[PDB]
């Protein structure tokens, strides 16, 4: 799985050590190993949400299934935690867009998962 | 809705006021309250469109429901106009992906929107 | 088509001529025109692979069309070896997600391709 957040928080308000807080919380929630997961942070954007450039975040995160309707809400509820943890964002000025990947259309080390 | 426009144009030719434009612009468009429409603009990009670093943009319009053909049509004219108008980008160097996201692969607020 | 490259690969390590080599290959690959590729490459990214901050890339390619099993297992050698000659990237620590894009799904000049 790939999870990708696109803020307008700056870069100096992103805590040490967030990546592999990411890597750990989402090994855990779509129950596999920590080695397939990857994530990214990318602070300091030009961006608002419903017309305010309060806090906010843009984030999506890919899978090879693990994908639906309660478990997106569980994973929302996680990710959410940590972006107003850690990020000091709230929950209502974060979207994250959701994709059930097919493993043929997922390349890695020069070929694809299928 | 979240409208995201990736693009080489440097950051300042961007006019302030261009996030609030485009909020107003795509609330308009959709039919959806603004409080819901999330814009993102990332300029300073190292991008070409066929062979050429000319002004040029990769975009993406998400929206659950309002898409489909003559919708994307309509968005396509709006978009490339607000770009070629307030960026300086010709319409030709402009690729802008459409979403139709479903309600529960879109999380908010600690859930999702189904 | 439209290739984009994200990567903590910093941007003194990305060759001049990566753009245009990369819209060359896709091009040889896709057998698309080159005047309609589009190419994309951010470096300097804060990503880690596997709990990992050696170089990784996470990458997309949509297409409308030239997308499925066969067709991207060789994109992802092409573009994999391309990421480990230019950027030292390993393919093992790279993603690639493949969108096979409905033509009224990508706008480009006022409209869109349907």
């Amino acid at each position: 799985p790939m999870f990708i957040v696109n803020t307008n928080v700056p870069r100096a308000s992103v805590p040490d050590g967030f990546l592999s807080e990411l890597t750990q919380q989402l090994a855990q929630a779509t129950g596999k190993p920590p080695q397939y997961i990857a994530v990214h942070v990318v602070p300091d954007q030009a961006m608002a949400f419903g017309g305010s450039s309060e806090p906010c975040a843009l984030c999506s995160l890919h899978s090879i299934g693990k994908i639906g309707g309660a478990q997106n809400r569980s994973y929302s509820k996680l990710l959410c935690g940590l972006l107003a943890e850690r990020l000091r964002i709230s929950p209502d000025r974060v979207y994250i867009n959701y994709y059930d990947m097919n493993a043929a259309n997922v390349g890695w080390n020069n070929s694809t998962f299928a």
